[PDB]
């Protein structure tokens, strides 16, 4: 919804996202899938550079990404790594909202 968010939802410096713990917050509800992006956080932002009109961006390199993937267990992941682009959506120069994988 916005940088401050997409932040805490699809930045982690660990590839090893502690998906049971952090996907039963109040962030992500349990949900069925989330993806988390390991980087540092100003290469993302960067992916947004000079894009002030809301915009869908697809990352010029591949990342390291790791996803959250429910089980047949509700609210119980597996951990699904892997290297991608990804895209997002741009506003003000920042992500605010992530697209998908491999493309927009």
């Amino acid at each position: 919804q916005d940088w401050l968010t997409f932040q805490k939802k699809h930045i982690t410096n660990t590839r090893d996202v502690d998906c049971d713990n952090i996907m039963s917050t109040n962030l992500f509800h349990c949900k069925d899938k989330n993806t988390f992006i390991y980087s540092r956080p100003e290469p993302v932002k960067a992916i947004c550079k000079g894009i002030i009109a809301s915009k869908n961006v697809l990352t010029t390199s591949e990342f390291y990404l790791s996803d959250c993937n429910v089980t047949s267990r509700p609210c119980k992941y597996k951990l699904k790594k892997s290297t991608n682009k990804f895209c997002v959506t741009c506003e003000n120069q920042a992500p605010v909202h992530f697209v998908g994988v491999g493309s927009c």
